[PDB]
């Protein structure tokens, strides 16, 4: 008589279990942690509030935390990212999950609240696993008493880490965090190669458009922008890249991209006259990758080529000015997470109007909204880091330290390089890769241990 | 009556000047520093011992240092890297240079000694520019009194920085250094994209071999290994990558390379039995990128496919066991910097023997030995960093500080991110790239200044 | 629906029609050659009186083809040429427009044959068909074997695909072909567009939808390096797969080598003597993904399937399901459906499986065309070329009126032909303009210098592109 | 006492022999023909006038024809294409060769004349091997008596075949020809993949310019244009493609190139107004691939970005209007086969002028002029076809046929597909490729013989 969940359709559970059993075979670092630590139960007593895309891959993470002794209460960090069969499989395993694909904003907030509360009272939570910081922010604003008993936060993504670092700077962060994002086996795996796999995937599922020989503008050339640019270029798109960071821009040039600004001489003065109308008039696809606000603004949307596709693979819905499009233009649903945005006006539209844009996932994460996000073998690295970060912070028991000792441990930190390397090795073995062992003379020659770490913490890979 | 130089052929000077004038047009960051600092003469009174590849690109660096007020005495850091027309053009400008292509080891040492000594006595040197640490080591071992008057070292390359850091750890480093290598506009420009341009270049000039559809083994997947692997794969080579670092190996896998070891299960126990003879029997091209010793060892060389090409783009000549090949096998010169190594024995060889390897540049830096190394537009970034580093250390005047103040400034440092970004922006403008400017709201949203820096010092790009 | 009381169709779900119409309106904007033909020929109605039996994948793209034929004056009766290729929203939109269509995703073999029969028969009697549009030759074969009298009134066949063309040429050689045909496949704007670039787009698409597997850094074996093999190999290599290519044609193998692929055989020294000992078990033990592209039989045979790495994906993008020995797998191994068109094939035996068994293969679309079975096949802008050629071929054969010729005149016109290069060039130009491409015009001096007309054709018929 | 040759320097012979011995190991189809036909001497009595680039690769062809019993007299078909060490090695083998790198037009004609005449009288020639048709045209215009006794022409290249077909159409062709170009193992090997290898090679040797991130315009998208486009794109160039053939243009689009015209709406009026000044103002590199005339015209050259590189990889130097540049602009030699073309005027230039173009190989074949042309393993296919074509026409003995029988055999033909496949198989084995054999059932199923041919003559590959 387990009822402590809310999912689209519990009857999808058997399908979800079939997909979990396949995904496990794609996730050797995660399954290795299960086999290694199952006996020791290092998360026994851990009670984890989890807020991350309720996908099959997240399912393998959840069941790894549970297999290591954790109890969890789970929600999605995005209204469109859930795989309903994954959510069903987790609910049917007796794990509290509050997630479905196509939540309203009200339902999204209700789902997070259902993780925080059990039977109408704060759950005895002592750990947080977050993606983007929404759960972190709700706990700090609304449930500070709960944070007193929480040993730490493990934060998945660039945007969430930024929000943690703001809180640390302002003296408002109440518990230590591990920045899972900045593991090399996360940032330079998931952020880059995940988006390389999943961006063209989502655009194909959403539009089935030929990409080869068409014009893309990728806004950003960080990890996600690099992966996104490659996703499109490898399909034969002609990709132009926009950046504010000259080092990232230099990388775009050397990687064989033309670096352009949507604005004349790169100056965004907020006027239509500032828009390079000739450039935007030629673009078939714009992708936002920034973690920033209004990088595809109203004036850019007005200037875009007719029938251009617009999408966002970085954070929230405000990289693209969707608020402007809701206020001014008529939305025609093609199918779920695909809208034609008719630039002819707000009230009606002509079914045969040629002056529209195609918006994917209403400007939310396109890879998860219009496809299934990163593949298992990539998320294996991110999620092995999550499990190790949960173990580290849980075992440190911050909430049980004296005030003086808390002051010294209240930080946002990355996992040590040795763990990053061990996750990498399990990932390499999953490809059938064979890593060479240094000889003693070779290890002495370059000044490292035969078992590593092989690089100083300053190394950028 | 200028005679304070030694070059192959002074009559090549006019040709060298023609090539310097073209190279200047490819090096906007360097020529920007000339225009910026020429008036102020920030290196007036600087007396720079330089030891770096006497190429056309090094020529533009030398003339930038001189245009900012430096005097220099110059040698090459490699016996095969000099462009004789570049050396001639620098000598013809009245700058002391001791460099030619195809030096002996004795001539190499003599050339460095001719920079250190002027008219049989130590030069009144006060700055060092080094590539690989040979000049740095000679000053510390043989001329320690000269280091009393030296304000600093600016070190070009990964291997040289390793040697500096050993000296710092052991308390044997006598003057502060700038690690130029670990600027992003050096390491993730020069080390990677330089080798992408110049490795297939050198292999074509040396062998004219088709690379498409043939089998390569790249030992190492650091910045040089990454660029080297792309150099070959973009030509259609089937590239396998060897690594000791599982994170680098993980990147090789994600980049679409098979990761293999020369040794069964990656264990080099020193025996022939440990060699994967089946793997090495299929390899047409082996490239070493490691900075390590004996990564292409005698047993690997014995097991390699007949008529395989062997080359090193890392350091020294000891990445490949060339000593074993000189001791055991007969060398037939095809043309300069190309030898057939006859595995039939040491004494004679049959002109028609089928059992040989092709060694490029006698196992020394293949890009500079068999071609012209990195292109001007790439070296522009490295050398803009060198000039800014020379300015910083010269203006700090370490050698004139009291003992107490020296103790605090005796360090190996990178340039600030802000300077790295300024070099990057000049490089981007040379591609016709346009960097977007953040709005105040956007800069506040992601927590950076509109002027940058745009990333924390932890950012890996 | 549209027509009062219309019931002359069978589709999965008529309520998908509005959705299908939304997708047709988008696809039209991606298909300028096809929409150009509509605008050009609408007034002239060159297919007025044409009654076309069509058998091709009932996709959104096929929907734009059908409505082009109807806009030019044709009546049609339509079925899919594959049990898994139909997009049910496309089928619904076509039925709702009052066009007879018999197609759904996930037909049985019985349902497949019934659907073709429903195009051929109207109210239980042969339709007064006078044209055939076919993809793979099944409808062509049924008319020749079962309804020869209907071919007396048929002016021509226009055939989409390599396999169908092969079957037409066998019929011509054997003197059994009863009406002339246009080989649409061998337009350059078909073969070297659709067969290659279509598969480049749609193969990795179908593998992602079907498995969501990371391809980067994993090992693929592509069997074949014709147009489909070339496009398939690029689909995987551009994702970072380590692709090995098998071929029987040394010229295609040479192209694979030059394109940067290792050319290997499943069999030692390339000799398939039918023994297990002939299988290169070491090579197949390393393969994560096998793709068949040949149009040939048993190119991924039982012994190869036995030797494949555990949890390898197996799929076919060649026109029929016998490229892989699926019959051997149905006979010997237990099939576990993951989801539609995805099965785990448990090599532990026939009767039952352990849910947690590690010794299985993943088969996509039960060995049938994987791009159409697990995704949506080629994109609109590619199918535009193929389908512009189909419309031109239909116009040509319908206007020639073969069925109304005297016996002596028929003998001379009974052939399998391609469209003239000038039409191939005109399709290509409309495709280029859809990319915003600008084709240069030769000067008179330049046209004289290379010996062509300023208007083309620009190449002799021998040119291979 | 062998003196029947003219080369740059006979002392280069030993070096040329070293390179021939290596090149043989890269050319298994050619070396296979030697082993197969040695004993049978199928070219015994053949006396071949050869006119093709006197490269190392051509050396292996010559020595194959000689090993099969031919005598030859050889010249280059290009003033810049000879490798002087190859010419020396062939002369030192007692083979008449008249070729050096850097011929004048007068020297070029004299060299062809020295093949045609022996001791001041027509040689007893009975076979012609040609590349571009210059020798073929001289024989038809000036030596028709010699053509009476010639059994055939084997023609290497697209331009030469066009010239043969015009002669056949006009009834002026006097002997049958094999179109060696349209073997698949020639056209879709040499013309495409050869240029992919050798175009970026020649641009690097000639300029050492970084190509990554820079803008290229490739005029033409035939076999050479396809390979040239890839040569640049694989290096990271942003490649735009021009074409007059909409099918080739369609292929460029699908291959992921933007298709542009130098002229507004593609219409060349002959006026400056017709030039797209904005487009040409952004181009760093223009490459002509057409076999057509004035496809990089005077107005395009005037509009090109300052310091753009201009080159031609089509068979003759009239693709670029070099005549306009000789008439109007000052040429500064950088080094052999590299000129700065100063757009400031005809009589003198400022050494520091910024307004110049860089022209490679004075507008002649850039791959052979500035590098070594196609690699051995590619030329192996072309030259295996040449040998089989020489055998076929020599054995047919056209010159000895009655007039009635000649009339029936006077044609321009390709080799049978079966021979194309046999060359391909030897090329594949040189990669270590393993071709599968059809079963009898499989062969019957697709309607071919187990031993081929595998495709109908209509197949395009
Ligand atoms: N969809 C996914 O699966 C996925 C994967 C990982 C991360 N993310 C999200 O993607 C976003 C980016 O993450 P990242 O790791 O690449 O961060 P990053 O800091 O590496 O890169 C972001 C880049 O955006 C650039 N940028 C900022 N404002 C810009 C503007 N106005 N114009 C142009 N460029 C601008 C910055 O200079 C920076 O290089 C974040 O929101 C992150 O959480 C999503
Ligand atoms: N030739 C040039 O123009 C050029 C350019 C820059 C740097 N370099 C030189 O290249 C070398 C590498 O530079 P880098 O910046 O790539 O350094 P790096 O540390 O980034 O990369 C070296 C890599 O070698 C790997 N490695 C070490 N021992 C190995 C072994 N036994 N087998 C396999 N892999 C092994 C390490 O794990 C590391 O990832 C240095 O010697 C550097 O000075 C040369
Ligand atoms: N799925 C799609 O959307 C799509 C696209 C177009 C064509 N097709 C089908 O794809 C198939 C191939 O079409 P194509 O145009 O590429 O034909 P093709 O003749 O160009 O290529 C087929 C290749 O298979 C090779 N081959 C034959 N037997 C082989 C064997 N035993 N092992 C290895 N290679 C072998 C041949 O040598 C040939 O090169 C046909 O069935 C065609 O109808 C499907
Ligand atoms: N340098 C070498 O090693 C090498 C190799 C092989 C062939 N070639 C020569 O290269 C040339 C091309 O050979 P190919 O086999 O590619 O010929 P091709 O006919 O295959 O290609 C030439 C292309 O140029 C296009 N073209 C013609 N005029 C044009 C114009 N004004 N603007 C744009 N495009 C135009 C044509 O449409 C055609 O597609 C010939 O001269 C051939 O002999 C040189
Ligand atoms: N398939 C997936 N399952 C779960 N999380 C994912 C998936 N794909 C991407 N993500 C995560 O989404 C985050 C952005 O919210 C990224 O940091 C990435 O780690």
């Amino acid at each position: 008589g387990f009822t402590d969940y809310k999912v689209a359709d519990i009857t999808l559970a058997a399908w979800g279990r079939r997909e979990l059993i396949i995904a496990e075979s794609e996730m050797p670092a995660l399954m290795g942690l299960r086999r290694k630590y199952a006996g020791q139960q290092p998360l026994k007593g851990a009670k984890i509030l989890g807020c991350i895309h309720m996908t099959i891959n997240t399912g393998v993470l959840i069941e790894t935390l549970v297999a290591l002794g954790a109890e969890v209460r789970w929600s999605s960090c995005n209204i469109f990212s859930t795989q309903d069969q994954a959510a069903a499989a987790i609910a049917a395993a007796g794990i509290p999950v509050f997630a479905w694909k196509g939540e309203t904003e009200e339902e999204y907030e209700w789902c997070i609240e259902q993780t925080i509360l059990k039977d109408g009272q704060p759950w005895d939570a002592n750990m947080v696993l977050d993606d983007g910081g929404d759960l972190t922010e709700i706990l700090h604003k609304k449930y500070p008493q709960m944070l007193e008993r929480i040993h730490g936060i493990t934060e998945e993504t660039t945007t969430g880490v930024h929000r943690l670092l703001d809180m640390l700077k302002n003296g408002t962060l109440k518990v230590p965090a591990i920045n899972v994002n900045d593991s090399v086996t996360k940032s330079k795996n998931d952020n880059k190669y995940g988006c390389r796999h999943s961006l063209n995937d989502a655009i194909k599922r959403g539009t089935d458009h030929l990409l080869s020989g068409k014009q893309a503008l990728v806004i950003g050339y960080g990890d996600v922008g690099k992966g996104s640019s490659q996703s499109l270029r490898q399909e034969g798109m002609i990709v132009k890249v926009a950046e504010v960071d000259p080092i990232c821009a230099m990388q775009a040039c050397m990687d064989g991209f033309e670096v352009v600004s949507p604005y004349k001489n790169g100056i965004n003065d907020g006027t239509e006259a500032s828009i390079d109308a000739a450039l935007l008039g030629k673009i078939d696809l714009i992708v936002t990758t920034t973690g920033n606000v209004n990088v595809c603004d109203a004036n850019m949307l007005k200037a875009l080529k007719k029938r251009a596709v617009v999408c966002n693979i970085g954070h929230f819905d405000n990289e693209i000015d969707t608020a402007f499009m809701r206020k001014n233009w008529a939305w025609e649903e093609v199918k779920p997470q695909v809208h034609k945005i008719h630039r002819t006006g707000k009230d009606g539209f002509d079914a045969h109007n040629d002056d529209y844009l195609i918006l994917l996932a209403e400007g939310r994460l396109v890879n998860l909204g219009n496809a299934t996000g990163h593949p298992s073998r990539i998320m294996d690295g991110s999620f092995a880091n999550q499990v190790l970060a949960q173990i580290h912070l849980f075992e440190q028991k911050y909430a049980d330290l004296p005030a003086a000792e808390k002051a010294k441990r209240l930080s946002v930190e990355v996992l040590p390089k040795k763990l990053d390397e061990e996750v990498a090795l399990e990932m390499v073995k999953g490809f059938g890769g064979v890593v060479t062992q240094l000889t003693p003379k070779q290890a002495e020659y370059i000044g490292v241990s035969v078992e590593g770490p092989f690089k100083p913490d300053t190394y950028r890979y």
